[PDB]
């Protein structure tokens, strides 16, 4: 017995993950939105769910259309009993659930009840007893190619509010590890973000085709689910440091050095990782400084060195690397030392701006074996769009290395995300950029669960945004989500 | 007109800053403990009152103060009018004001009612205005007549409860630009937390004395409310980095460097900032490699190179500095040139272990003038309380440098608190490190607003730590809380 | 206690501020209206606020649009409550408000309340008490390029009414310095108005663009509400006279004249504008008369003159400024001396129609120091507008000056303007030109806080007006106003 | 409830400054008198309700007009709104307000209720909301018969009591709150206080026209409520010296000396002041004596110096003064150093008592612009007012230096009032010198909330005052007030 706000039992207000589109892309049987029956589909309930523990009741319904007068077509909205299967639902038969048809043109709401059905006394909310699922989909094919140009998009908003026999039974605190916080990005601007697979500052945003290229990188790769994938890390500053033993090798200038660990422990072989934490993802040439610390002198002389990836002298698997310095004798092999990115440099016997191939693999086992466990590729799916990059360029020293580097996820993305370990209502979650100055929104984009983010545009181009501008998160959509056009 | 749950209504709850504790060490008079009138001294109510937009009516409130049979001493509670100053409130200035006189020694709970004093309907939670305040103030010290050397102190809990006739008024969404977003701590260890007057990895905390040396650095320094000081800012790898134009001066191998921008722009001398964006801030020689590229061919020119922080020409205030290396050439003037450190080095005929002294603060304008714009100092207020600093190992690259650099705050806490700008509702959070796998708390810690970390304890020592710790929010305390001994 | 007429109860009429348009290039989440809820919203009762003096109590406002049948989108009305900050409000958020969605082809009107809340028993008309905020922005994107062309332009229109429990406190007496006095404009004829920056009458109105050159006048200059800026003088009789001292340079025809005051007082270089009131504000040469009048026999014998604004003697600031005339020996330096403009002249040696560059602000202080305390930069901020400017000719006397001359404000409403003093609601305030023959409207431009006027046009072009056309004030809008082309 | 003593109900009392007089002179449509409502109108409740925290209710106002039967003129009494500006009110729109008639033929007093209008359930003391006002103001004009050479002018006093609802609210301690501080002038004699421009005692009063020239003094300027205006400062013997290094100026008997802080610190020219504290406000010639402590052979030093205030390369702003003595080279840069002024002193090449032009502030920055922040010009608006100069007489070394020097305001004025921040319930406050050994009142004077004196009296004269003679504090009054010539 417990008793809510007076005015949320008397007004519509929107679903969290109320939004959706139709376009003449989409066939009739196609699934378009699909909702469970829980609080967490009115933002004042979904609030109030945090301080409860069990939910029981129904609710009621109101959809609301955008359409311009030469579209023609109607959408069914249903609801699914608690143990039904929904796949290969005709059109035809899911008219014998209660269901109303609504047609696009309509400018009035329609309205809906949402009885809840069930065999126990009320529901628990930390638990995925199956309830009634609100469905909506396409009834007749839609016809639209006549009105304006491009592929006319109707907008759909779904408010909800709860049925006057809607009560909550426990008072519980709410706490952090309840496993229902909501999931959020961060506030941060894209300026100062970092580099996830080097440690460089960002600088821009970037969209083209990847159909030419495989892409299957394994820095900044993290699920929207905080679990970690291929080989990340969260500190920033040890993206691709080395820290090991050192032994010199007599009649050049070469080093062989054994990795020990990031906290100087022995290595672990046995681990399913693909490669030790910390390695590069890419084939070049890396120049940066190794330093060596003595314990009782401090002999820290730093040297120049550099690391060829992709050669047959690195295999960080096994715990080998090769290293090119200058100095073949101003090192002594007793004691651990590191080594310290500064950039990447190009052979100059070789064609300009080729050396690093960001996208390219190197063996990490070099010729024994070929790499396994390796993180899962990325690839856009829905026709039409394309992967949004964070693109930055690291300095160069000599030759004429390609600047361009390309990550997937800044770090901070990568560290928040990890932290939240906030859980994932779908697999794909609309994310908008806006402007902070006057509040509009610039474009739209969509982040995929497996960790990545793509946008509706075609061919290179260079995103021309406020140095101001940070990302927002809104709602949880389907893979039916006709994205709106980029523009800018 | 909305209803609250009648469960609330029925019952006791500790608010979350509703603990504090009576000691020896205590001198009488001190506000002990003083909390203003509001939804924050309920958990549901703090929670419910975001949803809302204002409130009215009063609360009441039972005090816990169950000590011990063998002490003695008396504590003043009272009631503040809304408008009313508390900065210099003396006991007798108390015992005017509404008081009653309650034992350490008592064992049933201590009931008071709060009535609402306003003038007004009702008070708008978006806003400041003041209310009626609740101080309780230590009348009589603390006292304990039993055999043995113990020290009693006496930790007392409050409890608060609507009266029947608080209600809120309006409805309003929970945005995020509200008073919202309880404090909280990120629950990552300290082993991932790197370095922020340093890109290192920490490995070790630290506690020790102070008083021998100025403790003021300007990396790393925020407030607990989002608020950067200093030369701190977010990004983990801009640290101690420069970046911008480079001259050569003919006959030596020292350059001239005048400074840009954080990105690309030219550095403004005329703001409200010591020092450019991840300026070092400790006297010693950093060594690092000045990287060139040249948009002629795309070559890229990487070369050794060294900085002198305590040079009279170390100016990064006025825009230029001095570079040090060890070839005089291959370096244009017309391009962008970026500087990246890799170590600190030290000369081996000055003293060993004691050139990069990391608790000196480098003049960033050279003779002439001084610095003017600089965060506050540190240093405990509490008898017995000594810093906490988080240790790295910064390397070395010749000699024996004093390789152990300290830290206030970890990157990531810096980040997070500027991230989610959670207001405090009091001066002093605290903090206590817990074991996950055991359950169990290794020590208790206090956080002060200003960006630094205090315990209880004497003389150097360090922290023995289990790898899964992790820093835990429980309550907010004023300066005067007493913490239990490691 | 106190009544008002019946009618208005039972009537709804137009509020005075309440028109504003969409356009396809507004996205969601920008705000689109915004308006505080006061007397001062309704005619009728913004006219009976000047006799009383605390309002109590809610309106009743009603929303009606003007779309055609191919339009389509949805627009959000909202209430904000008294404290609540409006930032970065998503348009999914805002539907937790008391709203209403209006659609764009609703040809119907939409109704709404608007209950005051307080803590007070009443507000106070002198005072800035938050108060509930009605707020409308669009809440799903529009699509119109199909129809027409251009950009289509939906047009709103918001009428109110006061609430049965609305009711008056106290009576007062209209003054005149009650602050409450709306804002207004001259009704003079553009072709009677006299230039800000020299002493001749206007003859057009100007349109074109100014990304080319910098427009940063000192005069001319002054802010809606009555705050002079730079170096504006109110007398249009003053704009270019120097009054002071004047002493012959022998060997050659120079004379240096040092300034005193407009009054004849001593000079005050301590000022902080940035030069001595009535300087002139473009480089260029003007001829003009020099008379001295001597008190005892008043030898009052004019004197062709010169004056090279821009060289290196001409240093107002600091006092004193360089004459060059035909007669070296007649003048007496014991005497107080003026100087009267007539018009600019251009050196033959140079350039035809280049000696006038009205933009160019000459270096007041010569060689010692940069010009300070300047009047702040102008230039339009909406994309698709420009400038307005009203244009003027010099006369001329010898070369070939360039006849051009532009003010951003008439004399007659830099007067007007400090002698109201009426404060303002908004930034920026809609300004239509109206023909009184027979009432229609020529053209819509918008008036700046600022002190400038602009327009929706491109490129270079004349107006063409009818001799007796005048403008008209009508209400304030904000910077997301979609001005209507101009088309003449 | 909160009891206020019935006699303070049941009788009348003088408000603090309801006493005027109608002139024949006087015009219709002139405000003759105006008050706000609340407790300051009477002493004893102005008193009472410091001890208290709200107060809620109306009052009673007594009018008592001076007439006999054979006068003509009418006066109007209007009750203000809160919120509403009464400049520049006609005489016609006074009658739309609630407004009493009284005739200045009336014998018996004229009663008028003033009840208290507010949006809010009572008022609080540190709110200071508006509240109704009270004006009286001139309807028919005066037509009477003068008695030869003096015109006969009615007068009207004001008298005050609370009504019936009238009460206070809560009870707070009497004495920690400053906002309630009734304003005080101390009670020390002329002859003892000391100028304020320069560390002498002070000599006499001086009055005169100040038309002629500008009056913009930096020293000594403070506002009735303490906030110090310029570089007024509160040590008296600081007021012209300087402190920091110097250096020798080689082929000549110079030094220039870089300015320190009064703690021997870092001075910021970012300084919103127009000068560093002490500097000289005056153009002239000033000879010290210069004293430096040195360590080595000796810390013995001293010699006579000459500072020029007129020279271009005077910049306090800057920090860096010209110091001119008669040894070629003594001194040495690396030690602290300070400057004690004993005199001005002249130039041979100038006219008499033309050098130290007090009323000439010298260029701060020197020649790089205009001085800045400066302490707002004062000047007398109302007809037959002149300003109350304290004036001193300066010695000199050498020439025949101006030895008149004034100041608005002695030493210490300004410290008393920086110490007791009395907020000013009015613009004026109006203070009479007393004799003490008769009681006569010698002249009466307006304080200005600025911080300046004025008198009514024409020309220039010489005051001549008892020794024992000092000023007390009245009333605070509005401009509308005038005086009494003297």
């Amino acid at each position: 017995q417990n008793v809510i706000d007076p005015w949320i039992r008397n007004n519509f207000v929107q679903a969290p993950g109320g939004e959706f589109t139709v376009s003449p892309r989409n066939a009739p049987g196609e699934i378009l939105w699909s909702a469970p029956l829980g609080p967490d589909l009115n933002p004042y309930l979904s609030h109030l769910a945090r301080m409860y523990n069990g939910y029981a009741g129904g609710f009621e319904v109101q959809v609301i259309l955008a359409g311009n007068a030469f579209t023609a077509g109607k959408i069914i909205f249903a609801a699914v009993p608690p143990n039904f299967p929904t796949e290969g639902l005709s059109p035809s038969q899911v008219t014998m659930f209660p269901h109303i048809i609504v047609d696009v043109r309509q400018l009035e709401p329609v309205l809906i009840p949402l009885p809840d059905v069930r065999n126990n006394f009320y529901h628990y909310n930390q638990s995925n007893d199956p309830t009634i699922k609100l469905i909506a989909m396409l009834y007749t094919p839609l016809r639209a190619n006549n009105a304006g140009d491009d592929v006319f998009t109707v907008s759909c908003r779904v408010l909800t509010r709860p049925s006057p026999d809607f009560d909550f039974i426990f008072l519980v605190p709410p706490t952090v590890e309840s496993r229902t916080k909501p999931f959020t990005v961060p506030i941060l601007t894209v300026e100062e973000m970092t580099n996830s697979r080097f440690p460089i500052p960002l600088e821009k945003l970037f969209t083209g085709p990847s159909g030419a290229f495989v892409v299957q990188p394994q820095n900044g790769r993290c699920t929207t689910d905080g679990v970690l994938l291929g080989t990340t890390q969260l500190s920033p500053v040890n993206i691709c440091t080395f820290r090991g033993d050192v032994t010199h090798i007599a009649g050049t200038h070469d080093y062989t050095m054994n990795l020990a660990s990031q906290n100087w422990n022995n290595y672990d072989p046995t681990e399913e990782i693909p490669a030790p934490l910390g390695t590069p993802d890419f084939v070049g040439k890396i120049q940066g400084v190794l330093t060596q610390t003595t314990r009782g002198d401090g002999s820290t002389r730093g040297h120049k060195a550099t690391v060829s990836t992709g050669s047959v002298h690195f295999t960080p698997k096994l715990g080998s690397v090769q290293f090119t310095t200058d100095t073949n004798n101003d090192l002594e092999t007793g004691q651990n030392t590191k080594f310290t990115p500064v950039g990447v440099v190009q052979d100059g016997n070789s064609a300009h701006q080729n050396e690093p191939q960001q996208w390219v693999l190197p063996n990490y086992s070099g010729r024994t074996g070929h790499n396994v466990h390796l993180a899962p590729a990325v690839a856009p799916t829905f026709p039409g769009e394309q992967l949004l990059f964070f693109r930055s360029t690291m300095p160069g020293c000599s030759g004429y290395p390609n600047m361009n580097l390309d990550c997937l996820l800044p770090q901070e993305w990568v560290l928040h995300f990890y932290q939240e370990a906030a859980p994932a209502q779908s697999d794909v979650a609309l994310l908008r950029f806006v402007n902070p100055d006057t509040g509009r929104v610039l474009f739209e984009c969509k982040l995929h669960k497996s960790g990545y983010v793509t946008v509706a545009h075609t061919g290179p181009h260079d995103l021309v945004i406020p140095p101001n501008g940070y990302f927002r998160f809104d709602s949880w959509v389907n893979q039916f989500y006709t994205l709106a056009p980029m523009g800018n």
